[PDB]
């Protein structure tokens, strides 16, 4: 069964993890394989906020910071408040073969490096 890639940086406090409909607030660099980036918070200014476990941003996000809905999975290490991670996250757990025109080319995986900030 299809999971994204994730590489903890740091750990977090290792006590707070989010559940599907929490919010949660994190900073994050998205690059393809390549190392082009197409998107980043960082750059921004402001950390981004979303509710996840209820498909409000790509699903290969949802899993990894949702460890899998709660589920968990092979090699897929709960992520916990405070944590800096990297997330590689498969073309089918992210815009597909559609991809977003201009921006995110047809089967593409994705890179976010992260900072869990806040979790609810």
């Amino acid at each position: 069964e299809e999971l994204p890639q994730i590489e903890i940086v740091q750990e977090g406090d290792n006590t707070t993890f989010a559940k599907p409909g929490d919010t949660v607030t994190i900073h994050y660099d998205g690059k393809l394989t390549n190392g082009k980036e197409f998107d980043s918070s960082r750059k921004r200014g402001k950390p981004f906020t979303c509710t996840v476990g209820v498909g409000q941003v790509i699903k290969g996000w949802d899993i990894s910071l949702t460890n899998n809905y709660g589920k968990g999975g092979a090699n897929l290490p709960k992520i916990s408040k405070g944590t800096k991670a990297i997330l590689t996250i498969p073309p089918n757990l992210a815009y597909g073969p559609r991809g977003i025109p201009g921006i995110i080319g047809p089967n593409e995986t994705l890179v976010f490096e992260v900072e869990l900030l806040g979790v609810n």
